[PDB]
């Protein structure tokens, strides 16, 4: 029972090149040895385009199968290699957690009429228009799929809502005439159900059944171990609850079920949690803005606080820590990106402390080429082998300096050499006295990072002085 760390294995700019299931068919031994668990793979079906990163989610039983939106594969490949890539995962012993868009649709292949009324983008219980009758794209009929797995067809009446009048051509906010927003959800702008594309609704029976047969459908053909639940604070409670738990009920094997209630508020995601009863977790949306703010504050930013907000503080066995996705990426929608600078610390909070299922980038691994940002692969090896190898055991928190701080792992007996000792600081240099266990007494230390030349032998009381430079972070294990 090594500590899990799953991957999240696309950035949004990657090249659409169709290869990318064969690239991670055959860089799956290679991340199990160097402490990936789980991989995160991107939306597997077929968005608007070629092109599309995933949201798009125009046909989910077309994984890069049929020949729609103008293009057999999805960005990612066929279906075909996305199965050979799971297989080759399956073998290096990690799991899949499949990514899942339920919220919307989009890409739809023809109009409807419908009569709508506009509403106020900053509260969306207010109309601002009467009922009038727009063009909507919401007419999905998925030709070159031809019903294989499913015949079910979309149309506008299992929607609620659209953000674009084909009409008169105009961007607006609409509720469907003698439709409800979703309830409940997120309050920001009052009712936060519509996003973008053509909003599902969820009132609807044939509506709730669909998406519980595709859920179980796509389990059983990708043979998952799990799901991320993509914008699950803009559909219904109720639902999202009602689905994990009939995917539960269909599948044979665990799932685990990680979901994004984006909010840099960790009471909004601890509400959503008790809504669930638990049965998830959240990405740490809180600690992503505290490790931000860090980055773009300097050193004047006091380290005490960097857990401070943090789901993992509260609920460490509901939260899946990370620094930065393809939303946070420079650029993008959600963009708060952590600076090479402050990123090794950041990784480290996520990676040696005992909380939290952690979560690595695949552009923090391999690079951002689009934007110049370099792989940080060898920093992050050095992390996974410090997580993977060495913190295990009863942990000391060291959260008192503003500049300098720190946590131990003592070591465990079932994991010979196990124990470390993380210090860092975003400003000035320093060092503190941190107790690793008396059982580690007269061991010598040094830094997995490579960042202190230092040598750390633990006194006999079991204490050593852990030294970091400025702006840095050291990991201290028995080597
Ligand atoms: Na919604
Ligand atoms: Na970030
Ligand atoms: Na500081």
């Amino acid at each position: 029972g090594l500590n899990g760390t799953m991957m999240q294995y696309y950035e949004w700019h990657l090249e659409n090149d169709g290869q990318h299931w064969n690239r991670l068919h055959d860089d799956a031994a290679a991340l199990s040895d160097a402490g990936i668990t789980a991989i995160w793979i991107p939306p597997a079906y077929k968005g608007n385009s070629q092109a599309d990163v995933g949201y798009g989610a125009y046909d989910l039983y077309d994984l890069g199968e049929f020949n729609q939106k103008g293009t057999v594969r999805t960005k990612y490949g066929t279906k075909a290699q996305l199965e050979r890539a799971i297989g080759s995962l399956k073998s290096n012993d990690i799991n899949v957690y499949g990514d899942v868009v339920m919220n919307h649709k989009m890409g739809a292949d023809f109009t409807e009429a419908v009569q709508a009324v506009q509403v106020n983008p900053t509260n969306r219980w207010q109309d601002i228009s009467g009922a009038y009758t727009i063009d909507a794209w919401t007419g999905f009929d998925f030709s070159g799929r031809n019903n294989a797995y499913s015949d079910f067809k979309w149309r506008w009446f299992h929607f609620n809502g659209v953000d674009w009048d084909q009409r008169y051509q105009e961007n607006h906010i609409f509720r469907f005439a003698n439709t409800n927003w979703n309830w409940r959800v997120d309050e920001e702008n009052g009712n936060y159900d519509y996003l973008l594309g053509s909003n599902i609704d969820f009132s609807h029976p044939e509506v709730q059944d669909e998406l519980k047969d595709w859920g179980s459908w796509f389990t059983d053909e990708l043979d998952l171990d799990g799901y991320r639940l993509d914008a699950i604070k803009h559909i219904p409670f109720w639902y999202t609850s009602d689905w994990v738990r009939h995917q539960r009920n269909e599948a044979d094997q665990d799932l685990f079920v990680v979901g994004e209630y984006w909010k840099d508020d960790v009471g909004a995601l601890e509400f959503y949690l008790d809504e669930m009863n638990w049965e998830m977790s959240l990405f740490d949306v809180p600690l992503n803005y505290n490790f931000y703010r860090a980055s773009q504050q300097g050193g004047s930013y006091d380290m005490r606080n960097i857990l401070r907000g943090s789901l993992v503080e509260a609920h460490p066995m509901h939260a899946v820590t990370f620094v930065d996705n393809h939303d946070t990426q420079p650029g993008e929608s959600l963009e708060s990106w952590v600076a090479d600078w402050f990123k090794p610390l950041a990784y480290a909070t996520i990676l040696t402390r005992e909380g939290g299922y952690p979560n690595v980038f695949y552009g923090d691994y391999y690079g951002i080429p689009n934007d110049n940002i370099s792989a940080k692969k060898d920093m992050i090896d050095e992390l996974l082998d410090a997580r993977q190898n060495y913190a295990y055991g009863t942990q000391h928190d060291y959260f008192d300096h503003w500049d300098v701080v720190g946590w131990t792992r003592e070591g465990s007996s079932s994991r010979p050499n196990s124990g470390l000792a993380t210090i860092m600081s975003n400003g000035p240099g320093g060092s503190k006295w941190m107790y690793v266990g008396r059982q580690n007494a007269g061991q010598t230390w040094t830094d997995l990072t490579g960042n202190n030349g230092a040598s750390v032998t633990i006194n006999g009381d079991g204490w050593g002085e852990f030294f970091t430079n400025g702006g840095s972070v050291s990991v201290y294990v028995n080597q």
